[PDB]
């Protein structure tokens, strides 16, 4: 759906699926295209946007309802329009409508299209609860991690994949985090990954030998999940490959009762692997 | 300011200006220009629209936030998009959005502005985060519940308080409702309160002794949260008061390793009390 306001037309799905959504985010639009983006940290997204860029005459897209202080700054800075998602306690829209600024609250009937994290430190998996959403689970997760002093990029339903929430820990220890999460999200599958990136086959071999093999207790078994085919095309293709690297080094495999399981996740070009005992 | 949804483009000021505003009004759009219009009487505007006209695949413009009953009927009749003015308590938009209907609020006037419920049977909370909004959680909770024959009265973000959704069960058994909420939404904090009202401290003491004390397993602790001060000024003031009522009659505090936690919520005049094991 598209909104026409203040001299430009903004297409909602495009902008959504094009800005980061790790936290509340503000994007500055000109001619309908994004010329700036800021993400909330201690500072609100809108405030960073206004002081770090020139917003006058333009349209701002925000991923939540702007708080009052921000609406004031946006209006005073001379923004002409604001398009926002209908989330949050913020009252700034009502102040904006009374300040000459065109404002619209959109509710897409489709998933937002979150991005998969660049480094899948922790993967969370859950099923069969029709009323629960990835965003609910990501909400809890976000609350716990930040609550405990952690910094993380959290991605619910990346690529609109259901049952999934992905975590990348940028500050603090990933294994402290899974411990936390295991404790609170009892019925969810939590998985730690020791390496995760877009690797050549050669690069992936070197990485497995470096960070995965030494952690192995024989016998092992490789279990691969293909969330999106790319670097590998089937579970067995990746199992055989990773298995061979190790088995030729030379570790022992036993698929029936291994002491260590080597986990692999594949999302398109992204390969992640960890070990569980 | 025009809006393009469900294939149409609607010129907001033009439409707005063609519709009567005596009461909440709904207008059926094509092109999109108005082709039908119905006004609220004893019946909601949207209900008359669906009931009196063919809305399938069309777009509807409503002069307030549609309620959940209206959203259900709009959706389950094939509406494809809904534009509405930003006033009223209606939650239907959130229902619509999760039913494949595109929806937009224009001319945001005033917030939902929900009141705290009269009797807090069930409180569903969650913390600060950028993924969730209270009215969506409540719309979903409302479908869950009504889906199983419960009836309730729901208040997302009363007084615009964050991460908070209040439930007064009005048909079916509250505890069964909390059982259901805990299975089907296991990731939220969900508390049942056995008593909830506006009391003088004497009435509160009585209520505590009748409904709370008999279900305690020693030892206990009291953990209260003040959403807004009133009947009690602070957590400790509430905990001290309720602690003494319970000790004064033989119960025993531990506060280190309680076998029972006595929960309290304070919101202005309204105190609610519950009991949790372990
Ligand atoms: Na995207
Ligand atoms: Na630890
Ligand atoms: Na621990
Ligand atoms: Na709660
Ligand atoms: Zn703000
Ligand atoms: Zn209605």
């Amino acid at each position: 759906m598209k909104v026409s306001l203040a001299g430009q037309t903004v297409d909602v799905k495009k902008i959504l699926n094009e800005i980061p959504k790790r936290t509340v985010t503000a994007a500055l639009l000109e001619g309908g295209e994004i010329v700036a983006v800021e993400e909330a940290d201690d500072e609100h997204a809108e405030r960073k946007l206004v002081r770090r860029h020139d917003v006058e005459g333009k349209v701002v897209f925000v991923t939540a309802r702007p708080c009052l202080y921000c609406a004031r700054e946006l209006a005073e800075a001379g923004v002409a329009g604001v398009v926002y998602l209908g989330r949050g306690r913020g009252l700034g829209p009502y102040y904006l409508a009374r300040s000459g600024v065109e404002v619209v609250e959109v509710h897409p009937d489709e998933p937002l299209g979150y991005d998969p994290v660049d480094r899948l430190d922790v993967l969370l998996t859950f099923g069969g609860n029709p009323y629960l959403t990835e965003e609910d689970v990501a909400a809890r997760v976000y609350c716990l991690l930040t609550g405990r002093g952690f910094d993380a990029d959290i991605a619910p339903a990346p690529e609109n994949l259901s049952g999934r929430v992905e975590i990348m820990v940028t500050r603090g220890d990933p294994d402290e985090a899974v411990e936390l999460l295991k404790e609170e999200l009892p019925v969810f599958r939590i998985r730690r990954f020791l390496i995760s990136g877009e690797f050549d086959r050669d690069e992936l071999r070197e990485r497995i030998l470096e960070d995965i093999e030494p952690r192995i207790l024989d016998p092992f078994a490789v279990r691969a999940r293909i969330a999106r085919a790319g670097a590998f095309s089937s579970s067995r293709e990746a199992e055989v490959f990773i298995g061979d690297v190790l088995t030729s080094v030379g570790r022992e495999v036993n698929l029936n009762d291994p002491r260590t399981v080597v986990t692999v996740d594949v999302l398109g070009p992204r390969v992640s692997v960890g070990v569980e005992k």
